[PDB]
């Protein structure tokens, strides 16, 4: 998978996911610097808040380059805050809108690119999707996500074959994990951008180090190391 | 099928279609005054004007109750002019998004409620669907809005069994004509609804009559015979 | 929801589920005997076991009488066992294929028609998906159909809301309870229906009674009470 | 596109474009011929005949790789004559089941591979869908499948950039041509495969050139030329 989030002043989430020249749209096909999956082409979720502080979502289990409707709406749909992501399914697991992220717990959106052995983590009755993604996201709104970078070391001891990049965010402020793919920064006059790879070619655009977390909030980005073992 | 257009201040997609107690939502499993169909499940389609006068819309191929992403981005868009539609599909008929009203030109959207005999009609190669009223809209299209009655009273003629009730907008005016089927009017102090049947019990709704041109522009409804 | 099951000679699918005047088509806009939801839309599946006893299954999330493909290929699919549901979601629950009967542990395809608190259930990390069928189903599977009727009078004590029409099927078995919505059997000489609803106006048609098990095997129709 | 037919003793849907490890399967997320980053995933659609000779097809708008029922299904339809094809969408085609190969005209079965104004087209009430390989498929059943030869090398005419490569099959032959694309053959000892591409490396594979058209009835093959300009 590959995610982009969003926190500063509005932008429309065509000008996020669609318009840039390398953009999640044309990472669905044509991705950059994945290392995983040709393409992410397994459906597609966009997350953001509303003026209100309401969590909003459009997820779908068809390719983001074929749907006419977000193509045709996504440009009257603005936000200070957005997750939206691309996804290339793990063998085995269900094709199906509730398995794309964002995935939410009615205060956070959060988008997961990686792989853990569900084996390894705790069952839950509160997961939207019995995928490995889903079930993941599930502990982590449980474990509150100030405890994020704890979480994912827990989880990456668990599993140490487990990819666990996390994109979270909450209306006024990001998170996000490195633990095995990519992750790069964007800062602009009027926000953040967090993405898994950059949509463009902006020498702005700088790599977070892997095993590491990230923390938006009133424009400063704050970058931690994580604990490994 | 079933439709709903709007006209004025601006509305959620959510507060037209979704919000009232009978309106297009609850039509697609429970319609009120439809004599074709008991239900209008084969998708659905809002279309809108943006503030820039941008012609945009989303369709589906699903029952508009179990769409969750309408659901929950609705509520977050809003315009002054709004067409939207459930379907009801004839057999035979594609049911696919594009053949989910509203079609457009760029910059009209239209609804087609009803049923015609493509046989009649032109071939073309500018339809955005197989389906009948797919064909039916390109022909409405290439002879322009502005001779819609004209148009339909035409193919009204050619076959004499066609159901032929068009809502169409182009985010300044709404045209509708009833052939064959139910239109009602609501004009509220920021706007004017048309639509199948009244999405809810208030006592402003009115009925037009069949083989009628309606014509919103300006909060003025215009209201003329066919022919 | 309804479904319908076949135990017997080779029949396709499109015998069972398409081509019925009153059959599981039908009963996906017009039922005859649903309480609860007025059309059966959310989707559909159906699974069959082929000749070398392997669970086979097509399910999605459109309504059954939209889809092409299945109308075109149904008449294709001959098995001796059938298992078919369309699906009537209640509110707040996913509508996609994995949520759609039959749900499958690899031996046992399992379709539900009712109403469960998840609440009551124990956590699983072997559900096809998060909806309450799917959850009833793993709970079903892991206790073993065997052990079916006692599964359903247990969640029954602990959910008395609960509505729990299981129907199932192995290959060369059939299982189905009735616990608070409607099944019929018929009985042809080739083989053994059992059903929602029947699917046409055959005189062999007989309701069962409701909270009890059916249990075809097959050569034997068994339709014993369960505990309330 | 890709595509697959087969003509022969009775073979299975997933043997023919499932199991193989170069196959139409395969071909939809990474094909061997064609350029790298070009995909097949914009839907799929297999059809075959049954034993009374009934045209039966199953398609999809969604990437063949990621549909679980046909995965299930496949290996239980056996035919003894089969097209199948995975969809690349060109501009502005819609992307939707209608729009997938195969085409039928209730005895013939016919995909398309390749690129064609419609603007050069007739127009035409009897196409399945609005997308150019579904109007082209109309005109080639209106002037007959044994006039396919002639209907390609006038559209040839008429389009000099057009890609016209057809596959089709009535359930006791199959028809094809090249045209700006190259199709292979592999001559089993229970039947024909005619592809897009080789779906393993056995040797018996051999290609077919440009502007030719193919004939197999009865497991014989019989090649000859088009005409030219």
């Amino acid at each position: 998978c590959r995610h982009v989030a969003w926190l500063g002043a509005p932008r429309s989430l065509a000008d996020l996911v669609l318009d840039p020249p390398q953009g999640l749209l044309v990472q669905s096909y044509a991705p950059r610097r994945q290392k995983h999956g040709l393409m992410n082409a397994d459906g597609w979720g966009a997350g953001f808040f509303d003026d209100d502080g309401v969590a909003r979502r459009w997820r779908s289990d068809k390719p983001l380059w074929g749907d006419a409707s977000f193509a045709s709406v996504a440009p009257a749909l603005r936000s200070r805050c957005v997750v939206a992501a691309v996804r290339s399914a793990t063998i085995g697991m269900s094709i199906e809108p509730s398995a794309s992220a964002p995935f939410s717990d009615g205060q956070w959106l959060l988008s997961h690119n990686g792989l853990v052995a569900r084996g390894v983590l705790p069952l839950t009755g509160a997961a939207e999707s019995t995928v490995d993604s889903a079930i993941l996201a599930a502990l982590i709104f449980s474990r509150g996500l100030d405890a994020l970078g704890a979480t994912i070391a827990e989880v990456g001891e668990l599993d140490p074959n487990a990819r666990l990049n996390i994109l979270a965010a909450n209306g006024s402020r990001l998170l996000a994990t490195t633990w095995g793919d990519t992750l790069s920064v964007l800062r602009r006059p009027d926000g953040v951008v967090l993405a898994s790879e950059p949509y463009d070619d902006d020498p702005g655009w700088s790599d977070i180090p892997d095993r590491h977390l990230v923390d938006v909030r009133d424009a400063h980005v704050v970058v931690t190391p994580l604990s490994s073992h």
